[PDB]
């Protein structure tokens, strides 16, 4: 995979299971053309979004339905999403995982950036 | 002061200074329409972007340029930006705070919301 | 005021009231000493828990009990608490913040570190 | 595995290769008595520190040697090291993942509680 997404629930202790997203690619007159989605398995992952051919240099929103996440556990949320945006492949392509941890009211992400 | 954003930078462990960022409003239409922005100061503070009769109830977005942040510094970081995207005053007023933990690679967002 | 904490509830999006917090500092003979003790107020945070006189060269520990916290809001978290271990004013007088955001099973702690 | 330890670098986006970190079970008397030990893996991971017949109930702590690791990227680090207190198995044996994600002046750890 050259882009993976990790989610977990800092609430529950537990990997996120079954939150949407979806991915974006910025288009030249800069608004943002959807080409991919899921929904994280029962382990918080969602793998498969691209290939290594199509996942070509540019600019990449991931947007995360965290939203209705919380709303399915009965449980107030802050954010309408959690976003994810980023240039890809800059110097080469670059196999990327990005790792969300979701509080009703927070979220951080981090991304592990490896060279294949 | 209905809206307030703090940065602080992870590496260096001080407030986040001299970060821009954009303060959008969701419209009726379904378009993003420009609220306010500014940058932080020497505190990582930014105050006065709004006042309680202009932040009635919707959502609203803020962008915090990140990325110039880390470039300035000689950084090339991970993501475009931090997006902060919520739904406002849903349940009568209510005083926000963004609270924005920068590092390279990741980045963490949490919201104090006061009832005044 | 050298050292002050503030705690954030990531879950109610609020500060975290009423968290008791004790803080060390290692002696010679490497144990820990009590050094200072206190609970945060309405805002999250912390003051006056020591001098810049007192406030000397060290290693310094604060244990934050977020366990109690969670129990008295009905859940039973991972951590039994919160600690921060850190070295102070190595190169001189120093003001530390420390930030803490809790979750049930996750917290962060991050350190504002000024020159006054 | 009924422990595993899973670290990134929140600066260099990567995996925190050879982290050191101890683990210790609290004694009756009040004191942490050493146990398990490791370092991490090319992928950030430690695993093999205990097996399920010797992870009884108690309370354990993971001391992980944060300092250590930024002093030898050549980066000046605030903490001591990085510590995460918890007790185990309460209602029965649980797969436990500690999740660390670390900056030069800020980490965050999290707890991923699976029941095999
Ligand atoms: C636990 C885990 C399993 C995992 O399985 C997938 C794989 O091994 O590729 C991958 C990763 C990156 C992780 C670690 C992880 C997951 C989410 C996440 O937000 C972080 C960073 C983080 C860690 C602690 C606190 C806040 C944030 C790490
Ligand atoms: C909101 C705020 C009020 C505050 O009041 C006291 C002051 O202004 O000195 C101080 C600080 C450092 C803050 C910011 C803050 C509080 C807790 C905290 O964990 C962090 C870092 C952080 C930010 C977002 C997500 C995870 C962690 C910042």
């Amino acid at each position: 995979c050259p882009l993976m997404v990790k989610v977990l629930d800092a609430v529950r202790g537990s990997p996120a299971i079954n939150v949407a997203m979806h991915v974006f690619r910025k288009a030249a007159d800069d608004t943002w053309e959807p080409f991919a989605s899921g929904k994280t398995s029962e382990s918080g992952e969602l793998h498969g979004l691209t290939t290594e051919e199509e996942f070509v240099e540019g600019i990449y929103k991931v947007e995360i339905d965290t939203k209705s996440y919380w709303k399915a556990l009965g449980i107030s949320p802050f954010h309408e999403h959690a976003e994810v945006v980023f240039t890809a492949n800059d110097s080469g392509p670059r196999r990327y995982t990005i790792a969300a941890l979701l509080s009703p009211y927070s979220y951080s992400t981090t991304a592990v950036v490896t060279n294949p």
